[PDB]
Order: C-alpha cells, then structure tokens, then sequence
C-alpha cells in the first residue's frame, strides 16, 4: 500500500466514483444488456471503475502507474468503440479530465 | 502563464521522451486534413492538438499549471481515438505513446 496508491484510492477513485456521470463506468460493459454484439470483438481488454476499485481495495496493484493504466484503458476503450457523437464519449471526457487534474497532484515517489 | 517545477518536468522529461519515440512522427505537427484526404476531420474533431503545439506552449510559458498541459496531451490522444477506426495503426501508436506519458506523469513532482 504505497503513498501513490493511497492517493489514487482516497482522492482519485473517490472523486470519480461519486460523479454524476460515473454510473455507466461503475461495472463492466454488458454487451448482451446493451445490444452490442461486436463490443468484445473490438475491445480486447475491458475495464471499469468497479474492477479498479476492487483492485485498490484488495492491494492488487504494485505501482500507481499500473492503476493509472487501468483508468486509461477504461477511457480509451470508450473512445475507440463508440461514435464521436455518443453522449458516453462526453461523459468519459468529463471523468478523464478530473482523473488528470487529480493525478497532477499525486505523490511523486512510490514508497511502500 | 508561468514557469513551474512540474511544467519544466513535462517539457524536459515527458515531452522530450515522447518526441523522439519511433511512433511520435504523426503527432509532432497538426493533422493536415487536406494533405491526408480527410475532409470530415475538422467536422468531427473540434479541438485539434499535437505535440508541436504543446511544445511551443511550454516554450512560450503559455501554461499556468501542469494540469493544463496534461489536458492538452489528453486531447491529442483522445482526438486520435475518437476520429480513427479501431483497427487503424495510428490508434496503436497513440496508445503506446499515451502509456509512456502516464508512466512519466506518475513520477512528476507532487508540489
Ligand atoms: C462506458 C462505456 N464504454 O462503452 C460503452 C458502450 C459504454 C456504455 C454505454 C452506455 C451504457 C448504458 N446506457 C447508456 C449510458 C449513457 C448514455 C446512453 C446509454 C444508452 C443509450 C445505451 C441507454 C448503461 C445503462 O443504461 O445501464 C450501462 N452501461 C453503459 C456503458
Ligand atoms: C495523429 C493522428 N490523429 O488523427 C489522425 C487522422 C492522425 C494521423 C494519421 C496518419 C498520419 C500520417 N500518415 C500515416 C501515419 C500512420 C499510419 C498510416 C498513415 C497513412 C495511412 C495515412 C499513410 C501522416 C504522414 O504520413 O505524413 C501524418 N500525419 C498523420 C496523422
């Protein structure tokens, strides 16, 4: 449990999880529920906040950069799969802006 | 803007690393929609961004804070993902650079 990972859990995840646009990102994309038969053909590494949160709670990550990559994958998957004009893209952009804003003030040195 | 410890890190450490990367060449200048034959590019991408513009902004003390510079990097990558087809090589090139960007940002001074 590094200083950086504590920050990602207590500051970054806390801010994103409770955001009003967070709800579509709190669980894995359910391609059956959403009627997206090509989703898993296009997106090869699904990721969502729920998985990241669980990974933070269970000390899954060894470095803060690893957690940051999961956040990045979640957002990137959204931009790659969806149409430019889909509202979900706007929601992702809003959350990612907060992610980056908060990450700018994360502790510098990974020390266990 | 102003000169900060974080902005100098983004300029001298992060941007320098990304700039020289073998996949960086398409990102060093604005997307030229005419030259590339992409007449819909500016109809889809409303805030174009590239590392050349970011580099010049760093050089001219345009940014007031590191987060502002980081947002421009994010816009550049996001534009790429939004516009291009999932199977386009440019998407893989962006992903590779973006992973480096995040790796380096993780070691930026907290201030
Ligand atoms: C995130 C994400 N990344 O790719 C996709 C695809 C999603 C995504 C998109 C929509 C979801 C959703 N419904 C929703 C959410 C926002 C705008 C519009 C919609 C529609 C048009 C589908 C109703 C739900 C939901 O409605 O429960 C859940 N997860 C989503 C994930
Ligand atoms: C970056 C970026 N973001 O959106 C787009 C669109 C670009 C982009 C894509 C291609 C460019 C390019 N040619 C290139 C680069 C990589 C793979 C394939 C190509 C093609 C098929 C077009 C030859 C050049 C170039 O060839 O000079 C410049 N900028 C590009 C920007």
């Amino acid at each position: 449990v590094t200083n950086q990972l504590q920050y990602l859990h207590k500051v970054v995840m806390k801010a994103l999880w409770k955001h009003q646009f967070a709800w579509p990102f709190r669980q894995p994309v359910d391609a059956v529920k959403l009627g997206l038969p090509d989703y898993h053909k296009i997106i090869k590494q699904p990721m969502d906040m729920g998985t990241i949160k669980r990974r933070l709670e269970n000390n899954y990550y060894w470095a803060a950069s690893e957690c940051m990559q999961d956040f990045n994958t979640m957002f990137t998957n959204c931009y790659i799969y969806n149409k430019p004009t889909d509202d979900i893209v706007l929601m992702a952009q809003t959350l990612e802006k907060i992610f980056l804003q908060k990450v700018a003030s994360m502790p510098q040195e990974e020390q266990e």
